[PDB]
C-alpha cells in the first residue's frame, strides 16, 4: 500500500509566462521533487508551440538526473519514429550509466503531423517504425551489436556503446490502443497512460494488458503501470476549480493550435476571435472531473479510485495547471500534507 | 589569463571496464569544477571503444545539471549526423537550463562508419554542416526556420525556445583552409586537435584572421581554443612510457575503427605497429608529457605562436584515477601558475 509519486516538470508556456519563468519553474519543481521524497520526474516533448517547449526530454532528463542525487527520472514520452533507433540507444545508455541507473526511457508513437512533416518521417508508417526501433534498441542493448537489413533501416552490425548500467533498460510504454496494449504485453513493458481517459477506460486497459501478458507467457503481477493526473488542491473548491479552468481552456486551445502550426505560418482577426464553442468547454469539464481538482479530500477520493480499478503503482501528477509558483507550491504543501498520507494501493 | 577547459574523455583501453571510465569520467568533471577550471568538454565517438560517448549533448546535459559554475562544450558535434532542428531545439534548451553555462562545438565528422550506419553521404558532409548550421542560427535568431533547401524540404516553423543567450556560444572544428575560410566568415572560434605541428597552427590563425577581417569581423574579439594531452611527473621517462603505452592502443584503436596468408599478415602488424609508433613519437613531442618544466616549456610555446584564450588538456593518458590526480595536482602547482597569454 505504498505509491510511487511522480512528479511532472511541465514546459507549457501560457501566454502570461515567459519561456524563461516556465524553464525556471521547471527546473525548481524538479529540486521540490528531491526535497519532498518524490519517486520521480518526468519530461515531455513537444515541437514548434508553446504546449511544450522542451523538445528534447532527453537532454532535459539528463540535466535533471545531473542536478538530483536520489529521484528518478522519466520521459514521456519520447517519439520514438522521429529518431534513429541507434542515435536514442547510446543515448539512453550512456544517461544509465551517467545516472547510475536513475533514468526510465518512455516511448510512443506521436500523434502530431507538424512533427513527422519537419523531420521528415511517414506518418502511416509509426507503428512498425516504433517496434522496429525498439526491437534495434533492444538488441543494442541486450547484445551490445546491432545491424538492420529491417525495412526501414539497412546498416550492418555495429557494436553500441555503452552498454548499460541496469540489467535492463527501465522503460514505460505510452499505449492508448489495443493493438499497443498488446505489443506492450508481450514485450514485457509497463504502460503510461494519459490523464485525459476515462477511468474505467483505464481499467479495462490494464485488465486487458494483464489477459495478453499471461497469453504471451508473462507473469502480469510483475509489471508496474503508470498513470499522469493533474493535481490542483484547494480548501476552496471553488476557487481552485477556475483557476485550473483558465488553463485548460488555454491548453486545450493551444492542442487545436498544434495540430494547426504549419497552416498558420504559412497564413501569417475580428470575426474569428468571436466565433464561445462550447466544444472545449465540453472537454475542459471533463478534465476537472477526471482529475484531482478540489479539496484534499476531492483529490484522496479521486485519485484513490483511479488506483482501486487500475492497481497501478505509480502516479505522475502535474501540478502547473493552478498558474505560477506561488500558487503551485501551495498546492504541493496541501497535496503533500493532507492528501498524499492517506493514499493506499490497491492490493 | 588563460581559460583551462578539461577533457571529460570516455576512452576505454583493454584493462578498464565502461562503467570505471565513466564513472571517472563524471569525477573528473567534478574536479574540473573545485579546481576552477573554466569549462569542461565531451567528445563524440561512435561503434569504437577509442571513445564510448556517442551523445556530447546528454553528457554535457548532466554535467552542466551537476555543477554550478563551469561551462560545458562539445568538441565536437557532428553535425550531419543529426537534423538540424533537433540540435537547435537541444542547444537553445540546454542554454537555458544551464544559464549561458554551454558551448556547442560542431564539426564535419571523418569516420565513414558512422555515415553509413546512420545512413549519410559522406561526400555531402561539407555543405551539409554549412546548410544544417545555417538552419539552427536562422532557428536562434529569427524564432522560425523552414527548408526548402538542397538537402531537407520541411515548411517553416518556430523552434522552441529560444536561447537564453544573445548569440549561441559555439565553437568549429577546423583542419583545412576551405573551412577555416567558413569558420571566420561565420565569425566562429575555432577548436583544434592536440595533432597539429606548431608551424601549422600559427598559419590556421594567421589565416583566419586574414580572412575574418576581410569579412568584416573582428579576429581579436575571438577566442580560439586547443586541445593538449597533459601528463605531468618529476621521472621524465616513467610518464613518457605510461603514455606512450596508452596512446600505442588509443592510436591503433583510431586506425580500426577506419575499417601463405601468416606471412602477409605479420608483414601488416610490423607495417601497422611502426606506422602508429610514428603518430605516438609527435604526440609526446606536441604535447605537455614530461617534469613540470617540460610541460610549461610546452603549453608556453604553443600559447606563443597560435594566441589562443583557451586551452583544454586531457588527463587519462596517464593511466587510472590514482595516477591522473597526481599529474593533475602536478600541473596545477607547478605548471599552471607559470603559463601567460600571448
Amino acid at each position: 500500500e505504498d505509491i510511487k509519486w511522480g512528479m511532472f516538470l511541465n514546459t507549457a508556456r501560457p501566454p502570461q509566462f515567459t519561456e524563461r519563468r516556465v524553464l525556471e519553474n521547471a527546473k525548481f519543481y524538479g529540486q521540490v521533487a528531491e526535497e519532498m521524497g518524490f519517486e520521480s520526474a518526468w519530461m515531455l516533448e513537444h515541437h514548434f508551440t508553446d504546449y511544450g517547449l522542451c523538445g528534447s526530454p532527453m537532454v532535459m532528463a539528463s540535466y535533471i538526473l545531473g542536478a538530483t542525487r536520489r529521484i528518478k527520472v522519466g520521459t514521456a514520452i519520447n517519439i520514438l519514429p522521429l529518431e534513429h533507433p541507434v542515435r536514442l540507444a547510446e543515448q539512453a545508455a550512456l544517461l544509465d550509466q551517467l545516472s547510475d541507473g536513475r533514468f526510465i526511457l518512455g516511448i510512443g508513437r506521436g500523434f502530431f503531423d507538424k512533427d513527422f512533416t519537419v523531420f521528415g518521417v511517414d506518418i502511416h508508417d509509426t507503428r512498425a517504425l516504433t517496434h522496429n526501433y525498439y526491437d534495434i534498441m533492444q538488441e543494442a542493448w541486450t547484445k551490445g551489436v546491432v545491424g538492420s537489413d529491417g525495412p526501414f533501416l539497412n546498416f550492418p552490425p555495429v557494436p553500441v556503446n555503452p552498454r548499460p548500467y541496469s540489467d535492463k533498460m527501465p522503460m514505460v510504454c505510452a499505449a492508448m490502443s489495443p493493438s499497443t496494449i498488446e505489443w506492450a504485453a508481450k514485450n514485457g513493458l509497463p504502460m503510461i497512460m494519459q490523464h485525459d481517459i476515462e477511468h474505467n477506460e483505464k481499467a479495462s486497459n490494464v485488465e486487458l494488458y494483464r489477459a495478453l501478458a499471461e497469453e504471451h507467457g508473462h507473469d502480469p503481477d510483475g509489471i508496474e503501470h503508470t498513470i499522469a493526473m493533474i493535481v490542483a488542491v484547494d480548501p476552496d473548491r471553488e476557487r481552485v476549480r477556475e483557476e485550473c479552468r483558465h488553463y485548460l481552456n488555454w491548453f486545450e486551445d493551444a492542442v487545436e493550435k498544434a495540430q494547426n502550426i504549419i497552416d498558420i505560418v504559412r497564413e501569417h482577426r475580428k470575426w474569428r476571435e468571436a466565433v464561445g464553442d462550447t466544444a472545449i468547454s465540453k472537454v475542459v469539464d471533463n478534465l476537472l472531473r477526471l482529475n484531482a481538482i478540489g479539496t484534499p479530500e476531492d483529490a484522496i477520493e479521486t485519485i484513490q479510485h483511479v488506483i482501486d480499478v487500475t492497481g497501478v503503482k505509480r502516479v505522475v501528477v502535474g501540478f502547473e495547471a493552478i498558474g505560477d509558483r506561488d500558487r503551485v507550491l501551495e498546492s504541493m504543501k496541501l497535496f503533500d500534507e493532507q492528501v498524499r498520507p492517506h493514499i493506499r494501493g490497491a492490493k
